[PDB]
């Protein structure tokens, strides 16, 4: 037996990583330095987001809609042609099909779906709700279609709605949500209200500033948001309000001081091409200066814009010297440049609390391998040549009853890496994209800097079924 | 604890399927039900392809190539531009690159792949060698860019060689190789020279004809092959050469006759979409009628041509009550058309002898899991607090020195499946496609017809590294 | 000698179009039907773009700008690493060169752009000002360039400026400027003050009423706009404010009623390719309905989003079907979609003012054909064994000074067509784009709707230099 | 009223240059000094690119063909994937589409071009029939396509055509042409049997060693040939065997005489980049010497390789200071070079006989000249107030016909320049190019070396057809 960390501290290794050729940490802000409380901020967007869309016409209704977090998973897949909520694996295929709050199963979806496949290329026709601020308009969405399905006013169609004359689809309406999702972030008050209440919004850790700071006795640390310099100087303040400094006793600091570089407005994911122009920024007003400065690294400056070669330049570093940190996962359309990639620590909130039902609901994951061992021994020495059909009727409807038992363990979506046997279409952008991932990046305060990060083999089923303990010439 | 049959035996399940469900049973023919002999059939293949490289022009010393077996693994990646074989993994990564025979090591690698990166969605540059035709050309290819790379009157470049002016690009090259395949297939002598000497390139098992009457016992059972008619029923006469019928002490009967259903010159994968127009075969000529059977089904009856819908039509049967076995891989394309798709059993040879090294080299693998486990307990008590470097040097080299050994058990470009910590691009397109795999359609024999295959779970590193005994928390 | 209408009136034929087969006009807004008026509008423009800047941070010396219509000419290349406008031809040929309002010659070129020659596909470096709008940003950017270069408060670079400990390259100067350009036409106050008063500037024409009336007469007629439903409204009513409808005596009449379909917010160019949405819009209040009218071809509605198929459908019609008008050179990227293409009327205004050079200058182009004449009548009988080397040096320099004085007629870039013998860039994409082009589409109404469009022959050296009437067997 | 040379003697010019600031001359070899005769030097690639064809497979029916020069005409577009010829327009649009030999209304093109637009961006689908040795091709192309879809044994089918069971796609078919024609002119007989008969197949001028000779009087003068030395050397010979030298009465020499400096094995374009490295060459053995004379420059000497800088450097000269004769378009990308570029004359041989029509057919460019006056005196009192459709479809067929006979007398594909009111691809990539152009660089004979060459405007249609004599004005 191999020593582990404990389960709530581990950093999960998806692709060996030798932390000692680490120069550079670089640090996403929204949804990783500053986690955002849950269900308390979901339920802020939501709010925002349904009164948005009330002033521009929708029905008073909606008022009454609550946030529930116990429904969405993050990573569904919205058909904008059929109005459902879709939980995909990484090859297409249907798992939960659900149409408002109503869940179909297997034989229905053939209706619809009939050979339970979507085409998630089809940019057009569906929407996948990849992103932790996306999690509001999973429950919206499936909040409207419910309301309208229900409410007398309106007929039910394949794709919408008739309300008299005129008829809302299902595609109309996901582009209402979306835009007004989009206004609370921009234009909205969303970041108004966050600032104007940070207790209540943000998760303040005091581990943070250690974290950042033995960072910085061993290479580089930057931070590369996409939130501009008002917004981030607020934020960030507040991440390091203690009344002291990385340890106890110390004098506190400026979040500045823990940086290296810290750039602003970065645009991501353009930041990683081309990029945009790099700008500094007058701290003082958090507006662009008009000239900037360019020159070695000396500290007191925030850029703004740029690329990630911009950053590269400055810190000195080739890419695979740099770890970067983030909740977001960056298509494989990026990877491509002749430029060298950036090694990748994933940031997966939902990981704490699916831990939690691993550990916790242990009873239920050996009733399962009692059916399943119990299945096999009904077989035991049946073959080709074998009249007997054994009666599983029913040990098949109780594994049937509770891997759903176990699938609710997790949320009215399931899980957000599996829905029983198959892996999620977001579980297996996990593992494309992340080096290293867990649920928060300060579970790195628990690993040396000298650490061996060796990654764990994926098994494929020839090769977790049989150990390492005249044959037909067909093999 | 539980139960499972031999480790040769067993059918691997990568989606769970019931086989109750199952009404038909559909057979590719080459590499499913014939299996080709190795490397027997890969020489011919190979000695065929060269003879056909030097009648069109290439140097003599050809000739003098022979084939190995041991070189080429299936799923290999030809970089037509820099004349690399490359093992890519799932997502474009580069494990394995070799120029001609020369294995190049990762720090040179970033010269021709800075990031060790393919755009394996770049067909006019990268052609992957998927199939099990593809083995003597994988080699071929290798023989030839280290043979003009190492031959005196020609001269290396960046992207092929000069022979004096003229300049062969390693595209240029492989288009050659590539019809030169295509040719010793469709118009040389490799179908004939397999004909006539059948018991040097087709394996015989007569446990084939036995499973194959215990399948028309409880469902219909049907044939659908590219391979043309008179090709087909010299291969299945063969297979089905025994002085008795399925079982022993019973007579004897036709290929034909354990087959409800009969296709030949299927054209797949077109098959799958659109088609091609149903045909009647004559029997006795080897050639087409002027009409077909339309309507109901009788047998007697050689279909050429058609579709998979024509099939699900004639058999009466829907998409998931279908099981097609067979040895290709047909891409995510087909699945997405609103049809009823066949469940899938994907056939890889490769795995008998891959699955003697994961048995029989049990020493390596316990030797790497002690080496992980020391270096577990050199940073156990270590974190972020503790500024201390533990020399992991040897441990570190000895295990690079163990895994290289432990992949080269599996020949000179790895196992078909990984290479290390990461999966190929082979495995995953494998367990994309395949609901069963195994090493032959064989192993069905070991399984009843009433059997439940339950996929195994392909576990995650917080699944598998993990027991069930605020800044996450939110 | 052949008839051809009066040359201001006069439709000018790239490649034939037989009007018959025309079963649909179709209608830009701005610069189309609106024609701001000139000076005046750019100076408006240039104004709300100096005041944005100097309020982000740059010098009062700015609010000294005046426009000057004589200088810029549309379809410039700015060349954000040097600061120059450039004025290129088809094939990326440097025709002028001038940094701030210093133009340069010849082999001053040579410094910066060795070969005379700039890559237009570097669309990082270089930005082409090819719009209408783009007039103002093209004047505002010499200026910039003028003044900061003379201003002894900044040192010039090659790049750009040092102000102290910082540097403003003329590429982060330019993306002051555009993105100032965009304020000022998005949240900024350019469409107020448009509104605000109209007389001042936006031509009102009676005879575009009685020009959409008889195209509605013969074909159907259509609007797809690239400003909101609020912008549209004011701008075609002011346009169609008459004390009378199409003729005189007669009742005037919305202008809704003059098009089948009208269109608005329709995102152009992406209209052309996937689209957006097609969405309805309460005329009312300027806001999109929660539904959507879809069914046949009934008046009062107005269509907001869409795409080019989408009025395809609308209107019952094929591509080849619909001639297209409008100020704007969609690129070649959107003909290559397997949809059938619409026909193209461009609008270029310019067209006016420099159909007046070609008429009242005569005397100078007769000039150049003299020392043309005679320039070939000095080697007459010369040939490869001929000692004799004529002086041409001062009627070479005559030349020059004639042509320079009829480039100045057109202003201090020179036409937007031509320099010289070289045909522009813009005129380039003039002819690749536009099978009828004029200087308003107004000059449709003195041509009846069965009129052929024969276009003209651009003719090759060979082909316009000889005329119709033993050999080297070398030839 | 402006003086002008006979027709058949001029230099055309597209951008403006004066010859006195020209201090080097440079010579392209094939098909610019070395004119190939035709149809013959066509029809004997033709015949051994069919050959070619016929040794690695073909049908022995193409052994039937024979070129036929009335056919094909320069820089037609074969679609790999519908197997067509096309000629473009500047921007990409179809003008005339044929499949074999069949020609596709408008109406019928809309099948396969649904827009009547190609991108010519797309070289995995359309190849460029630029080039002078690319007529046989273009013919060879058009042939095969008719033949196996007229032959009874073949089918045809959108890509290609069916051969029994197996399957040729046209662009297959493309590659084998491609290459064979490759092959004729790299390893193939082609040069050899051009030698062997110098007076079938290059044409020989006294002129060309009296305008050469005047050159280097009053400048340098330069050779840079793709071809290698035993090949130049072979066909300058030739080109300069008459009984005296440059005018008559003078003792002959030799053709390295007339040149300052000679360059075989250019690998142009990549000459005009990095290039390879210079190479000497050793006169008498046709071979390289070991090594190479750098530093300054002297007479006797062969280079080989090198790159157009090199040449410079040698010369001592600057980029504009070299008018650069040739019959090959370079496109725009070796002009990008932060170098000083070459001042061109471009060989267009098709001009002698495109400029017989231009002239000897006045007639019909008199009747439709006559006929678009006629159209416009019917429309003179009309505007958007009258609704009369007058019948002008008498007048309209008689045009297109007229037309099609103008286009006629060009070849069965047209002009090389123009397709009715439309520029096709070549003559814009002409006008991109070339400085200069004319039928042969002979031309040059006829004009003093401090001729002004000014350019002709290339008018529009604003331009062209308006005399000098609010809603607009803003
Ligand atoms: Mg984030
Ligand atoms: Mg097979
Ligand atoms: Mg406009
Ligand atoms: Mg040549």
């Amino acid at each position: 037996k191999k020593y582990r960390r404990e389960a709530y501290h581990r950093v999960f290794v998806n692709r060996s990583l030798a932390m000692e050729k680490i120069k550079c940490f670089g640090f996403n802000m929204d949804y990783t330095l500053a986690v955002y409380k849950s269900p308390e901020y979901e339920s802020l967007g939501f709010e925002l987001t349904v009164e948005r869309l009330v002033s521009i016409g929708y029905p008073q209704e909606l008022l009454s809609f609550a946030y529930d977090s116990t429904f969405p998973t993050r990573g569904l897949v919205f058909d904008t042609l059929y109005g459902n909520l879709l939980k995909v694996d990484a090859y297409g295929n249907l798992l939960v099909c659900a149409h408002g709050f109503n869940f179909i199963r297997g034989p229905e979806t053939r209706e619809q779906y009939p050979n339970k496949f979507i085409q998630r290329d089809d940019t057009e026709r569906f929407y996948i709700l990849n992103t932790l601020f996306n999690l509001p308009e999973t429950y919206l969405l499936a909040c409207l279609v419910d309301f309208f399905t229900n409410c007398p006013r309106y007929t039910s169609c394949e794709t919408g709605f008739k309300d008299g004359d005129l008829f809302m689809s299902y595609r109309s309406m996901f582009q209402d949500v979306r835009d007004a999702v989009d206004w609370v972030h921009y234009k909205g008050s969303l970041k108004e209200k966050t600032v104007e209440n940070l207790e209540k919004y943000v998760v303040k850790d005091g581990k943070l500033p250690l974290l950042l700071s033995r960072m910085k006795e061993v290479g580089k640390v930057f931070l590369a948001t996409n939130s501009d310099y008002k917004y981030t100087d607020k934020i960030m303040t507040y991440l390091f309000d203690f009344p002291h400094g990385p340890k106890p006793g110390s004098s506190h600091r400026p979040w500045q001081s823990y940086f290296d570089l810290i750039l602003v407005d970065a645009r991501k994911p353009l930041f990683f091409g081309e990029g945009t122009v790099l700008r500094q920024v007058d701290t003082k007003t958090g507006k662009l200066k008009i000239g900037t400065y360019t020159g070695p690294l000396q500290h007191g400056i925030v850029y703004s814009g740029g690329s990630s070669d911009t950053i590269c330049d400055l810190l000195g570093a080739k890419g695979k010297d740099i770890l970067y940190i983030g909740d977001h996962i960056f298509g494989d359309i990026l990877k491509s440049k002749k430029r060298q990639g950036w090694r990748t620590f994933l940031v997966i909130p939902e990981l704490a609390q699916e831990l939690h039902v691993w550990t916790d609901k242990s009873s239920l994951f050996e009733e399962l391998q009692s059916l399943d061992i119990f299945l096999a021994e009904l077989y035991k020495h049946l073959d080709s040549s074998s009249n007997e059909r054994p009666d599983i009727s029913s040990i098949q409807r109780r594994i049937k009853k509770v891997t759903h038992d176990m699938d609710m363990c997790y949320g009215m979506m399931g899980s957000l890496f599996r829905s029983g046997s198959r892996q999620t279409l977001f579980a297996s952008q996990v593992m494309r994209y992340a080096d290293l991932y867990a649920a928060s990046f300060i579970n790195l305060l628990y690993y040396p800097f000298s650490y061996l990060f060796r990654a764990a083999h994926v098994l494929m089923p020839h090769e977790s079924t049989v150990e390492h303990t005249m044959e037909s010439p067909l093999a």
